[PDB]
């Protein structure tokens, strides 16, 4: 009991600085204007980062999406995994509302909110966030799957550059989602909230065919002692 | 049986998924061009997260030039390599598809298709395109080694920055291809086969050459006593 | 011991050389160069590398701490005597200044300028950047604690990397605010050297206070040592 | 003897290709201007993942110096016999020259120009240059130490993408001020093709000396090995 308090604290906290790092460095800052691959790396060594930081304290899931595919997936509950998506949308509005109150007025501006960009219909721009939220989810079961053992190597790093992989396509449809907790946040704070339902559907369509895809068809378990009712027929 | 069709699976949606983030962040082009490092580090992180997914389960090849390659010292059958060059090819051109159907009609453009590059001739370019291969199999190989020395485990990471690294230089020539999968999918769709021999020819040449180079000439594996024999036998 | 005494010689040395290192490459790539102008980017990755190559080549050493805040979180948190944290941080101070002195006399004197001091940026107020430089320095406590924690024994783990990219992640986020410091000892170093206090002891506040909030928040509420036999 | 064994003949071939392709591919990056000037970190970064990839493909069939500076540190560090290291800093010359001349030869004649040749820059005088060599190839050469020290434990790759980012390091830093040698095989390769000779010294004593430099202090000073068989068991009781 105590353990799991420890566990949504850093889930909470991994969200907070995940959020504020993350929508800081995405900014539109005149004096240098940030580049997608500076964003793609600000996103991607974030999780990198708080994965190696509070990976053994949590999981470092500091993504609704990624706690609902390892439902699917981790033998994780169902009050773990509320307690955890709770934490991360709470963190990430306050590390939302923490940058607000650091940056001076004239830089905050849309402060990072997802947004259809060039163009990109809702329905394109879903199909987007499904498989840029699928590679991640794909990437951070097989870089944190027991079974593998210590053969990942590298699962932070690994993990992190997935996440910066997906910006680095992602951003120029929505500015780049693949976390519901992430897109919500600036959209709370700064009150914009354009085709909200594409950051929460996209991601959690996308998580949880990558969640059935590694756990029952790329990589299943053996049989289970289901195999007896095969036997029983 | 079964272990077989998900290994052809993932070298399937492997190279659906390469192709598809690929060619998408080397177009994407409003009021924010893509850099060659940008781009390069798409590509490269692209392969590094698809060997971190699906290596354990098909080895993740993602290139007709590295399953070529495997033919040579990976312990991949005749059969597999088929299969396998089969899935990539069609992985490829289902995700160039997809990536034109979720693509705005103003950006998509030539969707990123490989094409001679300031005024590089296709003789200079076939040479450039086997040398960047030929160091990727070379990386391949030796991360894939049990020799290597280290603990188990494929750095997939390292596989990442060699294809990173080949579109730092390849970019220049021909947009870099490296992958003769990645280069046949935006050729499909579209309809540009300006020069499309260089993309199979320097890929796959640069990838036996790198084989070769490493199981025969730089680091000769381990033969099995059975391995042995095949050669023993196979004289006189 | 004679072993054991040589050791923290070579650890004191690992910490001076280390940041005159480190702030001789931080610096000298954040100037203003006029033929290529420094991205934001090539910055972040400056440091980031800087410090990932130093943990790499002197970790096993001194634990190639670099900055001065994280030296105090190794005495709140890994529970280190007051002789060596005391011994680390002027060490770092020392190489750090002579890392500054040496990048001054070898770039030529037009091209040197404010020579990377830490500056408050974009109309940020100092009480607005002393929070943001205490977020910054407690990630990277919280990824340095857990990268080198002794439960993480096992495994080694890619510390250097990890730490590397920590520091690379503040400064895409800090050079905006303050020209990012996290560090003590790369703030000092400049402001001594090219005369610019401006709003220094932000530089000061802000990475020890999100240092201690770090090494608190991982020791003591995040994962501390167990309490009694019920899993010791 | 060492000379007339197959794996050494293989090392200095190894030695040889990896300079060639080292050379090939950081050039190339280097001067590939034509509406598309490369910046800062991406030169650094060709140069950087480079050398990792070559480490990576190599280190394990001849040790991946990939530049004669490294191998001279080695020679001073009680790794290699003299004539390894001749044999290597030959193979490495050859291999840089040859990777020099084959990018030139697949490079359109408009865009080659200097080659990327190593070259004074931003007003940099040769004994402000030659210090900075120094301290760019004493950091690497402390990286390379520690990354192939059998005292530390590591994953898989790891090692070799930090030999990688020192050398990334050396050239953010190092490109305004000399282009970035660190390695005199990588400064010699475009000169001799080029014909450009202009402040040659620098890109071989700045090297060489920070090289040397960095064995010194890393094998004597900093983490020198074990003397005798009881020195473990000696820390070990201060507990
Ligand atoms: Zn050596």
């Amino acid at each position: 009991s105590i353990a799991f308090s420890r566990a949504v604290f850093a889930e909470f906290l991994a969200t907070l600085l995940f959020v504020f790092f993350g929508l800081g460095s995405a900014l539109n800052w005149p004096q240098a204007l940030p580049s997608v691959l500076q964003i793609a790396m600000a996103f991607g060594l974030g999780i990198g980062t708080l994965v190696q930081a509070l990976g053994h304290i949590s999981g470092a899931h500091i993504n609704p999406a990624v706690t609902v595919a390892c439902l699917v997936g981790c033998h994780v509950s169902v009050l773990r995994a509320a307690f955890y998506v709770a934490a991360q949308l709470l963190g990430a509005v306050a590390g939302a509302a923490l940058l607000h109150e650091i940056t001076p007025a004239d830089i905050r501006g849309d402060l990072a909110v997802n947004a259809l960009s060039n163009s990109t219909t809702a329905g394109q721009a879903v199909t987007v966030e499904l498989f840029l939220t699928l590679q991640l989810v794909l990437c951070i079961f097989a870089s944190t799957d027991e079974r593998r053992g210590e053969n990942p190597g590298t699962p932070a790093l690994s993990i992190g550059f997935s996440v910066a992989l997906g910006h680095l396509l992602g951003i120029h449809y929505t500015g780049c989602s693949m976390n519901p907790a992430r897109s919500l946040a600036p959209a709370v704070v700064t009150g914009k909230f354009d085709d909200h339902w594409v950051f929460w559907i996209g991601p959690l369509v996308g998580a949880i065919l990558g969640s059935l895809l590694y756990n029952y068809v790329l990589f299943p378990p053996a049989k289970s002692l289901s195999e007896r009712l095969a036997v029983l027929k």
